[PDB]
RNA sequence: CUAAGAAAUUCACGGCGGGCUUGAUGUCCGCGUCUACCUGGUUCACUGCCGUAUAGGCAG
């Protein structure tokens, strides 16, 4: 996003990810009538950001300085593959730290 | 049909003054190297044999 991503992404991380759920399949798994229980009539107005606070917008794109590239099909024509950069695969192996290059395990 | 396709790093400069590395020392002691072979393979142009053109007396 912009430079404004360091305190709404932990606000927005922790309800989502992170959830209590492994002891009872029976017992308090069956509550549906714990909430509030308000009016709907009396927030009519100004509580309009229920559904607006997820949907981004789609449109699959691409660009023109992006690394597309075409791959020989088996006794065919050809697909256009256009990689991206694995940011997860590249934060997993930057572990190379801590337990391998100077992390206190290894120093010792 | 290629992590495709593109690209000017550049200008200038005082490293420098001085200096005690010393003193001493047991390398010794022993020893069986042997047998055989063809350089009879192409391993520098040493003063006295009348003329490239197809031509002329080599008791080397």
């Amino acid at each position: 996003g912009n430079a404004a991503a360091l305190d709404v992404f932990k606000f927005l991380s922790l309800q989502y990810q992170g959830k209590n759920l492994l002891n009872w399949l029976t017992e308090d798994s069956a509550e549906a009538l714990q909430a509030l229980s308000d009016n709907a009539e009396q927030a009519r107005e100004w509580r309009q950001a229920f559904i607006g606070i997820t949907t981004v917008k789609g449109a699959p794109a691409s660009h023109s300085l992006a690394k597309q590239l075409y791959f020989p099909l088996p006794g065919s024509g050809y697909h256009l593959l256009a990689p991206l950069f694995p940011t997860s695969l590249v934060h997993h192996v930057h572990a190379l730290l801590r337990e391998a290059r100077f992390g206190d395990a290894a120093k010792a």
